């Protein structure tokens, strides 16, 4: 574990003030909770794109995220240049490793650099958060956060 | 004024907003807020709208969280404070909401009020006004929402 990569991990976990702020929010978010506890039905998806619209307003990242539990699957949605896409939490061992090993740690959060699930040609630095609230299978209710590339996070460090 | 006795206060003041002020914001501008207002503040929301900042409360570890919104050309204010859900009309200029008027008419994103509260006036705070980027008809923003800080929790705030 060299000095100048602790540094580095060190140095740009110092730099994210507002970004971890808003990720806490959103994995917490009432609103969020309600859609999950409803169902996560599909009618009210709109709602959900416009919120997290809303949150990329003051924030400057590539996307947003939350990984919501429903009937013991994980559920993934994200937003990313105005498109709202979803997929379903794969099991462990596939592309989906970030949410298992994540939701097992006991850390609040984590930074993680991964290649999208999306995309898998583009990599962003996850900022993985979870909620206070737990499904009943143990995993947290809702983890969410945003994804920073390399422009963002280097504007974060002058900051 | 005068700065240098000051300086050492001011710098204290601001590592009190550093969490304070972007919920202030997503809370001003939330979408979830927006529409509460846009549907003629129904009460029988209000639950949910008390519900939704005991989480932020529960984030940022202040006193109380506000909400003014414009609905129909008057203000409503609202307030969480130690788990009560507190509600009242914005009074017209010259009275106790200067505040309002003051800050809504500035070009302010938001502001800082040392004030005494509205409902408890021998209490006061330094509150966060952070207006909605959105504005109702007459000009004001839709809404303004934020945190009162005691000097206990800035004092804190401080030494971080
Ligand atoms: N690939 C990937 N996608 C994510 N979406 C949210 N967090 C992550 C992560 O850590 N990795
Ligand atoms: N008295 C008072 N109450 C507020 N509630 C929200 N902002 C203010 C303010 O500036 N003054």
């Amino acid at each position: 574990l060299p000095a100048q990569v602790k540094g580095l991990a060190a140095h740009i976990n110092l730099s994210l003030s507002q970004d971890l702020a808003i990720s806490e929010s959103l994995a917490n978010s009432y609103f969020i909770e309600q859609w999950v506890r409803e169902g996560l039905p599909e009618e009210r998806q709109n709602d959900i794109a416009a919120y997290l619209a809303r949150l990329m307003e003051q924030l400057d990242t590539e996307l947003l995220f939350i990984a919501a539990q429903h009937q013991g699957r994980g559920y993934y949605f994200q937003l990313r240049n105005g498109e709202f896409l979803q997929r379903i939490i794969q099991p462990p061992g596939s592309e989906d490793d970030w949410y298992y090993h994540f939701t097992d740690s006991d850390n609040a959060y984590e930074l993680n650099l991964d290649s999208d699930t999306f995309s898998p040609d583009d990599a962003f630095v996850y900022v993985n958060y979870r909620s206070t609230v737990n499904a009943a299978n143990g995993r947290p209710l809702v983890v969410a956060g945003a994804g920073l590339d390399l422009s963002q996070m280097a504007s974060l460090i002058d900051d």
